[PDB]
């Protein structure tokens, strides 16, 4: 019978997974494919001991699609995905962790996607916050975190041409190496303050900010959902009266997740069996690559772009990111807790507060 080897990869997870023994030979919602999902779990939590662990399981066993999910802040993981999944011109899912931090860099050949939204996508929930409350004035502040310059033209873009009372005061572009940064930040006028950058950056661009007295009362910070990250990990410095986009298993769980990589991969694997009458063979090297299959792999392309599952629309952009995520924004408060404060859902955007909070 038809049947294609899944990996899942879970990373530092406190989080349990439990799927069928793949010896089930069970279907999978019916679908004309049959999955062969092979479980791993990782001890180890660094980049390298990903790359070589996912590498070894690729040279070792049949594998035609991967679901990984890690519980960490490492923004690196999506690099090493990205690599693997061109070298191989394998499918490789990014659903929760470091690997679904918004990676903009992405190769036009991996099949590497992830799950949340697009760097634009936040750009443009980080605006509909704003206007929720009549916050219109406002700056911008990036590092060199790929994605920056899609981030302020995002911004920009669907701010120039709109009778919305917009105003971008300043925009930042921040280096960090070396204490040129506080001249940079002493600088800033408005009350609300847009910041684009890693979890590891924001923790210092705060602590620095903290001591210029851009932080607290009267200033506004909102940030992406990189950079709040793993919920339960609050650096000491980040501002109470923190906003950020999250997509950090609120709602959405873990097992939820990896039940949706499935269908995709398989979904994809079985429509493509039903045009074509054939499936990609496993791809077993992800340096010594003979993988000049390129012509096979396109096509499934095609199909894991645009899969729906159990309703869901689960279809991903051009990218490499998820086209309709069900967003949380969240609010860090007093007792330095992450909190619920809003949900979105297809452009629809509903705040919790009627008066914003002082946290
Ligand atoms: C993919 O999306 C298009 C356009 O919205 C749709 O019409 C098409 O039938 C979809 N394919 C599947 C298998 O749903
Ligand atoms: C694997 O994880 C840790 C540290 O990475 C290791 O030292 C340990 O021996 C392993 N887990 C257990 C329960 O021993
Ligand atoms: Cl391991
Ligand atoms: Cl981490
Ligand atoms: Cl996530
Ligand atoms: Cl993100
Ligand atoms: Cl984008
Ligand atoms: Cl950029
Ligand atoms: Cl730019
Ligand atoms: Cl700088
Ligand atoms: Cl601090
Ligand atoms: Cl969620
Ligand atoms: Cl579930
Ligand atoms: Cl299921
Ligand atoms: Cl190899
Ligand atoms: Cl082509
Ligand atoms: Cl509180
Ligand atoms: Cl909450
Ligand atoms: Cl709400
Ligand atoms: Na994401």
């Amino acid at each position: 019978p038809p049947s294609i080897g899944i990996a899942v990869i879970l990373v530092g997870t406190s989080d349990e997974v439990a799927i069928k023994d793949a010896h089930e030979k069970d279907d999978f919602h019916h679908l004309s494919v049959v999955p062969r999902v092979e479980l791993v779990a990782m001890n180890e939590t660094d980049p390298k001991s990903i790359i070589t662990r996912i590498c070894d399981l690729m040279s070792d066993r049949k594998i035609q699609g991967v679901v990984f999910a890690d519980d960490t802040d490492q923004e690196a993981i999506a690099q090493i995905l990205d690599f693997i999944s061109a070298q191989t011109l394998t499918p490789i899912l990014g659903i929760h962790g470091g690997s679904s931090m918004i990676m903009a860099d992405k190769d036009e050949s991996s099949m590497f996607f992830q799950f949340g939204p697009s760097i634009e996508q936040q750009a443009s929930v980080m605006l509909n916050i704003m206007e929720e409350y009549d916050w219109y004035i406002f700056s911008i502040v990036t590092t060199y975190f790929p994605g920056y310059q899609d981030f302020v033209n995002k911004i920009r873009s669907t701010i120039e041409n709109s009778f919305v009372g917009w105003e971008l005061e300043e925009v930042l572009l921040l280096d960090m190496s070396l204490s040129k940064i506080q001249n940079q930040l002493k600088k800033l006028q408005s009350p609300i303050i847009l910041l684009y950058c890693t979890k590891e950056e924001a923790t210092y661009i705060f602590e620095v900010a903290n001591s210029v007295g851009l932080t607290g009362y009267g200033y506004t910070w909102i940030v992406p959902s990189l950079v709040a990250g793993d919920t339960d990990t609050v650096p000491s410095e980040f501002p109470t009266g923190l906003i950020s986009v999250s997509y950090d298993e609120w709602d959405y769980g873990l097992p939820a997740r990896v039940r949706d990589g499935i269908a995709i991969i398989t979904t994809a694997a079985s429509d493509m069996l039903s045009e074509h009458s054939f499936i990609p063979e496993p791809k077993s090297s992800c340096y010594n690559t003979h993988e000049k299959r390129i012509y096979q792999s396109n096509m499934l392309n095609r199909y894991l772009i645009n899969v729906t599952f159990e309703g869901r629309d689960l279809s991903f952009s051009e990218d490499g990111y998820q086209m309709h995520p069900k967003l949380v924004i969240i609010l860090l408060n007093k007792e330095r807790k992450w909190e619920r404060v809003g949900k979105w859902k297809d452009k629809s955007l509903q705040m919790k507060y009627y008066v914003w909070p002082r946290m």
